[PDB]
């Protein structure tokens, strides 16, 4: 039974995962995705090391694999991460011009969402822009931009496609109590007083076990920021247990403002964290019993 179904059924948008070119010719991902998910995103093919290797040329065979692949098969699509430091390569991270800098940003960004206008459902503009303090992170962008680097980023991003949900997203805020949680909360809410475009928070929810019980409190909160949507990705939890999976389905049921969650891969062995068992099918692709209570629990 598919996943992306039911949960519509219960008004979200979708049931989505992570995936990629040679995930869709291996395997059985694509007869998985076909059948139990409704919307893609790129695992790698719209980071910035793979799209502008060096400045100005881009790469973009990857990415158009997915997104005609999404719009054959009638899936929505999601891209990013349009600003994100783990993903830069080195030509950008050694410009310290902050006009420079900003123009590179800027063609990033706008060359990318012109490429695929009015294809893509969500952006993530920015990535991992906190430290787990709550300040933010000192990137190439902070320290040569400065914090105006975050508005910057949504406002270009919002020109160059007026139809896509521009979202921020951040890891570790899975917990109500942790200092990042209530951060970017604060961050955000003074972002959008200003007017900055943000439609989203993408809560990226990569949990250990035991973890799921806390989502039901720290996503509310992070919907008290105001924003649109909210939503969850990159979800895995490892060991798989069904409480963690069925915890953290409930808690996007219980936030109104939450559109849907993002899965980080099919299949186990597919995983950064394979030894940890932490995704919905086994190695085998067999749905896993945390698949089945995620049906249940949706059913019910």
């Amino acid at each position: 039974q598919s996943v992306d179904q039911l949960i519509k059924a219960r008004g979200k948008v979708y049931f989505g995962v992570a995936t990629d070119q040679n995930r869709l010719t291996t395997g059985k991902n694509a007869a998985i995705i076909q059948a139990d998910f409704g919307m893609v995103w790129p695992e790698n093919s719209m980071q910035w090391d793979a799209t502008e290797p060096s400045q100005g040329n881009f790469n973009f065979a990857g990415a158009d694999y997915l997104v005609n692949w999404a719009q054959q098969n009638g899936k929505l699509i999601g891209a990013g991460c349009l600003v994100w430091h783990s993903f830069l390569p080195s030509w950008v991270s050694s410009i310290t011009d902050k006009n420079t800098l900003t123009n590179v940003m800027k063609n990033h960004i706008t060359t990318l969402m012109t490429r695929y206008k009015g294809k893509i459902r969500t952006w993530d503009v920015v990535g991992e822009a906190f430290n787990e303090d709550g300040s933010l992170r000192q990137t190439v962008f902070l320290n040569v931009i400065g914090e105006d680097y975050i508005p910057i980023a949504f406002q270009t991003a919002r020109a160059a496609d007026p139809n896509a949900k521009l979202y921020i997203m951040d890891y570790n805020l899975d917990s109500a109590s942790y200092p990042k949680t209530q951060a970017i909360v604060n961050r955000v809410k003074q972002w959008r007083a200003a007017g900055v475009p943000i439609d989203g928070i993408g809560s990226q929810t990569h949990l250990s076990a035991g973890q799921g019980a806390g989502v039901l409190q720290a996503l509310p909160l992070l919907a008290s920021a105001g924003t649109p949507e909210v939503s969850i990705l990159m979800l895995d939890v490892a060991g798989a247990s069904p409480t963690d999976y069925v915890n953290v389905v409930n808690a996007c049921l219980n936030v109104q403002s939450c559109v849907g969650i993002t899965v980080m891969g099919v299949a186990d062995p597919d995983s950064a964290f394979a030894s940890t068992t932490p995704l919905l099918f086994d190695g085998n692709f067999n749905p896993k019993p945390a698949y089945n209570a995620i049906v249940q629990d949706l059913q019910q």
